[PDB]
Formats: structure tokens, C-alpha cells, sequence
């Protein structure tokens, strides 16, 4: 059925490595990860074990055929000193919808939850306290098959690692020509094979002088996701109605744990009106024309909330406002997401460690 | 970049012999494989050493973001017990596209082949001579960065596997909810990435009742491929004429090595048009309510050419002739390809070892 936490195995570390003295995103990592390997016997024992290589047969079904899934939360400590996870069960929950459809073992949430809590609290002196920073945690679960045919894997390794990690507006390259994800696909998981394709794109926007990419999908040319983030629109819509606009669940969006939140929050101050609708670059062009247009930024864990200043939509170069309108919608929900993260207000959708 | 060098070929044989079988498809490894590291010096010295396992870092791009291709064909021995490869040069132009889109690192095709041709040469006993057998190749290439940022990796590992291998129609499932590939994807590669979302579809399929997948696209329902096989359709056409079609490369198909072959040996032959021209499901149904279909069916490297009885569509029964007429042209294609695989005939197509 599932590994239990009751029954973690803790081995210590007997070489410590030395911690910072910048911390770029995700390359430094801590002395301890999770383990638990899974058979036809079912789950093993989870471990804490020290931080170490992962020894694969050649033919695991990892590596041919992309049978691998990951999640990445984020834990933060307040100036008491606590240490704690933001809304971690909405990250358990999208793990295992992830699991289910790459034909994985499921696993009780609660359970990997503790085990995840456990090892924080083994690593607890990695999670840096310094203003805006935290530590990351990625969860793994992959296929381990040592077979060529494309089947369910019967085993299976299911790892946890953490990463300590440390508002300026990015230009993002829209061509209609990069598809991320389409309707029927797995882009609404987090699925590794999403993103490996995605470097070449990525290369391309540098090539042409934007730091990201805006994914646009459609004949109607839909803004769907920046980068690695999900996508907001605060703007007066046609109907002259001030709205923050996101794209709806529908296939292609990943369900993003920040953009619930802002959407949550939002939702809950009751000011303005708050929805998920498809969000296209014709209706954006007009905006800017009409001068309609307030902020858009992406959400998402690495980086949060992150404000656009420019879209280079094939040849025409659109200025975004955002940072001339404050940004006042960005710098709210970045204050009250901090209040929260930082334990400074006690809240529901901080679980501690 | 500059390649490795099959000059520089370190070969390390084997201490412990594996005992040889008296096999299902990709299960069983031969005692041998290759290995090629790559990283900011560029690409290391190639190395036939022992079958092992691969240690990886934990942040190992190939299991976060799917930085991870391969490639498929197979050696022939002969009676003469002379060893031949299938075509390989265009597994080799497949790879370095695959590659290229990966960000992965360019490599001399040549040089590869001359290494897997010492490695096969090293290994050449495990080549099974018995009637219908083979010996099946794998090459993979792989990122390796350990880092979690979603970015070109500056490392790289590129190994090769070997696995001795061993008409009966299928039937398919045709639902159009489930999408293999998109135009301006990935789907024309092979990538391992589009592989793992597969296995659900797959069990699904068997829920129904059905063998198989017949991948469909777009409103107007393309045939695209079936399982892990291109689909070639031979039929008198709308316009009375006798041909043999096949869908055209336009993004959505992966270039099989055997549906090119195929198309090569029927263009040959000239006794019927050979086309490459999308297949959509209302074609199909048109020509089987007007007895114009003879044979359906797949094409692909570890299966060859898999006639199709059935296919399962809007919850109706299509019953598909293939086995009633013949199948003449499959029968055809396979004593050819026979032939010319285990030296009956002499062929361009073969590469010796
Ligand atoms: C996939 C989850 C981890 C992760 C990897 C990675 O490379 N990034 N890169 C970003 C930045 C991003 O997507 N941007 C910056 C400006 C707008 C788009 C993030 C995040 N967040 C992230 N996460
Ligand atoms: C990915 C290349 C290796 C490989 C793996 C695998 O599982 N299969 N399965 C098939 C069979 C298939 O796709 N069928 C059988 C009936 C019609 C479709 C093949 C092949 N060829 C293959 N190859
Ligand atoms: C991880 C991710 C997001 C944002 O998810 P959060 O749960 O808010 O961190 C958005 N889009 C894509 C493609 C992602 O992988
Ligand atoms: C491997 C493969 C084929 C067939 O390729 P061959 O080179 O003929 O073996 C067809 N479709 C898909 C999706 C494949 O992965
Ligand atoms: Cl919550
Ligand atoms: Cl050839």
C-alpha cells in the first residue's frame, strides 16, 4: 500500500559538507535526501541517508522512456526561527495525479509528507533565514525497469533533495511557432519530458533578445504559461471591468500551487474581478493600445511572482506597463505571501516542520 | 564541437563471462557496452568496458527535465555467421537530430557507428543465428547536469546496450481523446519524453478490449501510427488506383527506418503507387463499407510489419480485411526484408560487423 514514516531508517552524515559563506538556484544541496525504493514486494523502508549518487541499471525505464515525475515546494524560516512548508498537501496531491498517469506507484500523502518533514528537520541548519531566501525541496518519484519494452514499471525509486536558495522585470519572446503543451497532452503535469524540450526554446528567446519565453498555443494565439510560470493578466477588460485574469485548468496550464494562492487571495478580497479565462494576444494587443493594461507577471515557486516589461511578439516589440502601475497588484501579494511564509501572520497554509 | 575518436577506443573485456540463453524483446544484456563521457573539456576517450550500472547525480537533468533520446535497429547474423546491421546510418542521422533538439552535444556519426560496430564485434557471439532472431541495439544519449535550473546541460553520457531479441494481427484502439504528438512537438524525434505517456494509454487499450493504440489527429481524425509503429494503409484509392499509403512526414510522425524501407522497396517494385498522404478515419470507413481496403498495418524495428484485424472506434467494432487478403503485401515485404537482413541477398542496406 505504502511506506510508512514510522518505519524511516536515519543514517547521519559522516561528512558534512560546508555550507554557503551566492546561492544560485538549484546547484547546492544538503548533507541528507529521502529514499524509498519500491518492487513487486511494494515500498521498502524509507531512508534518510547521506546526500549520494543514484546507482541505475542501463535500461531503466527512467532514461529511455522519460518514466519520471518531481515536485518542488519551498520551506522558509520565520525570525522565531521555525522552520515551515508552504501548503506542501496541494504538492502531495499534484505528485500523485502526476504518478497516476505516468502509471506509478501511489503512496500515502500524509505519509511522504512527514517523511519530507523528517528530513527538513534533519537539514534544518541548511534552511537560511537571510530576507527572501528558503530552502527548495524536489521530490522525485521514477520508473526503475531494467527493460527496453514501454510498460508500467514494476519497480520504482522515490527520492527527496533540498537546495538553500537566495523585483526586477523580464522581456519574454512570444512566436506562435513553440508549442509547450496542446489539449489531450501531459503539460498539466509536472512531467520531466515537458521541459526538455523547452532548452532550445529558451536558447532561441536569448538568441533574440528576451529572457524568456511567453508559450502561446492555438490558432488564436493563447498566452498559456512564461517560462517555467504560470500567467496573469491585471487589466480593465473589454467590458470595462478591472479584472486579474489567469488561464483556466483546460489540459495545457499546470495547476501551479502559487497561482491558486493568488487566485485564493484575490478571490478572498473581494475588490476586483477575479478569473480563469483563455487570455489571447489579440486581446492583449488592443489592451495595450487601449491602455487597459495594469501588470502581468508569472507565479511560481523558484521564483515567485515575477513582472513583464516586454514581448517581442514576432517583429513588434510591446511595451508592457507593469512597473509604471506601481506594481501595485505584484507588491500586495508579495506582502501578504511573506506575512504568511515568514510565519509574521500564523496561517492555515503554513504546515510546520 | 569535435568528436570522439573510435582510434581512441579503450576496451576493457569482461572478468565473469555472463552465460549466453539456450527471450522476451529487450530483458536479457549482452556482456559488453559503450561509453562516451562528455563535458566542458568536450567529448572523453570512448570506452568499451564491462555491462554496469550508471551512477548519477541525484539533480541528474536526464531525471528532472527528460534530457534523455535514444535510437533502435538491429544486426543480423547470417548463416555464414557473418554479422549485419540494418541501415544504421540512418539511425545515426536520427540521433544527431534528436540531439540537436535536446541541446545535447553534436557527435561524428561515423565514429559512433565504428564504435557500436567494435562493440557489437566484441559481443558478437551473443548474435543469435535461429530463425527470426536478432540482436537489438540501443543508444541513448543523456544530459547530466546536476543542477535543478531547467537549462542546456554542460555535461553528457552517451552508452550503448545490446539485447538478444526472438504474423499475428492486432486490434486497435481508436480514441481520439489521446494525443501522442502535436504540430511544432517533438513527435518526429525520438525522445523519451514521448514515450512514458504512453503506458497509461496503452492499459487503457486493454481495458477496451484491444491490443493496441491507433494514434489519431486533429478534427479530422489522421492515422498517424499505431503503438510504437508507423501505419501504412494499401488500398484502391478513391480515384480506383491500386497504392500503398503511408502518412508524410509533417511533424506528427516519426520517420521509422522501416516504414522509409518500405516506401523504397514498393517504389522499386513498380506495380502500384506509393504515396505518403494523411489517412483520416473517414477515408477508411468509406473505403471499407466499399470492400477498397486489402492490408493495414504496422511498421517498426522490433516487430517489423504487424498486420491489423480490428479497430475500435466510437464504441463500433471495424472489422479490417488485412488477414483475408493475404496478406500478400506484408508476406511480400517480409521475405524481402528477410532476405536481405540475414545475407540471402546481397543489399547496400546492410552494414557488415
Ligand atoms: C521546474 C521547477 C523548477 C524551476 C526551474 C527553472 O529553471 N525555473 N526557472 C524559473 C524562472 C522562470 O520560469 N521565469 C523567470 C521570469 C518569468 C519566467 C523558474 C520559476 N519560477 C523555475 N523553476
Ligand atoms: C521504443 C522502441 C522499442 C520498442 C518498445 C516497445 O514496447 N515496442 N512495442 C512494439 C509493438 C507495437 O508497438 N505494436 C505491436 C502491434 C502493433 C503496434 C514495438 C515495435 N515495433 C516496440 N518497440
Ligand atoms: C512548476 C510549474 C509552474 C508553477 O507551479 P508552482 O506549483 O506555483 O510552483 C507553472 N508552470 C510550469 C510548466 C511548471 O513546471
Ligand atoms: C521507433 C519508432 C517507430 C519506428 O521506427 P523504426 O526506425 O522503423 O524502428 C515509429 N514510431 C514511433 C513513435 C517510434 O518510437
Ligand atoms: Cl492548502
Ligand atoms: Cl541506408
Amino acid at each position: 500500500s505504502s511506506f510508512k514514516a514510522a518505519d524511516l531508517q536515519l543514517e547521519m552524515t559522516q561528512k558534512p559538507h560546508k555550507k554557503p559563506g551566492p546561492l544560485v538556484f538549484g546547484k547546492t544541496f544538503t548533507d541528507h535526501m529521502l529514499m524509498v525504493e519500491w518492487n513487486d514486494k511494494g515500498w521498502g523502508q524509507p531512508r534518510i541517508q547521506p546526500f549520494q549518487n543514484l546507482t541505475l541499471h542501463p535500461a531503466s525505464s527512467s532514461l529511455h522512456y522519460s518514466l519520471q515525475l518531481f515536485e518542488g515546494m519551498k520551506a522558509f524560516k520565520g525570525k522565531d526561527q521555525q522552520v515551515r512548508l508552504f501548503r506542501p498537501w496541494l504538492n502531495m496531491d499534484r505528485m500523485l495525479r502526476s504518478a497516476m498517469r505516468l502509471c506509478l506507484p501511489s503512496f500515502d500523502k500524509l505519509e511522504l509528507l512527514e517523511c519530507i518533514r523528517r528530513l527538513i528537520e534533519v537539514d534544518k541548519d541548511w534552511v537560511p533565514d537571510a530576507a527572501g531566501t528558503s530552502l527548495y525541496v524536489r521530490p522525485v518519484l521514477i520508473g526503475n525497469e531494467p527493460s527496453l519494452g514501454v510498460s508500467q514499471p514494476t519497480r520504482a525509486l522515490l527520492f527527496v533533495i533540498l537546495c538553500p536558495v537566495g523585483v526586477t522585470p523580464v522581456s519574454l519572446l512570444a512566436d506562435p511557432a513553440f508549442i509547450r503543451a496542446w489539449v489531450g497532452g501531459v503539460g498539466n503535469y509536472k512531467l520531466g519530458g515537458n521541459y526538455g524540450p523547452t532548452v532550445l526554446v529558451q536558447q532561441e528567446a536569448l538568441k533574440r533578445g528576451c529572457e524568456q519565453v511567453l508559450w502561446l498555443y492555438g490558432p488564436d494565439h493563447q498566452l498559456t504559461e512564461v517560462g517555467t510560470m504560470n500567467i496573469f493578466v491585471y487589466w480593465t477588460h473589454e467590458d470595462g471591468v478591472l479584472e486579474l485574469v489567469t488561464p483556466p485548468l483546460n489540459g495545457v496550464i499546470l495547476p501551479g500551487v502559487v497561482r491558486q494562492s493568488l487566485l485564493d487571495m484575490a478571490q478572498t478580497w473581494g475588490e476586483f474581478r477575479v478569473v480563469e479565462r483563455t487570455i489571447t494576444m489579440k486581446q492583449l494587443l488592443r489592451a495595450l493600445e487601449e491602455g487597459r493594461v495594469r501588470e502581468v507577471f508569472g507565479s511560481g515557486t523558484a521564483c515567485q511572482v515575477c513582472p513583464v516589461h516586454r514581448i517581442l511578439y514576432k517583429d513588434r516589440n510591446l511595451h508592457i506597463p507593469t512597473m509604471e502601475n506601481g506594481p501595485e497588484l505584484i507588491l500586495r501579494f508579495q506582502k501578504e505571501l511573506k506575512e504568511i511564509q515568514y510565519g509574521i501572520r500564523a496561517h492555515e497554509w503554513m504546515f510546520p516542520v
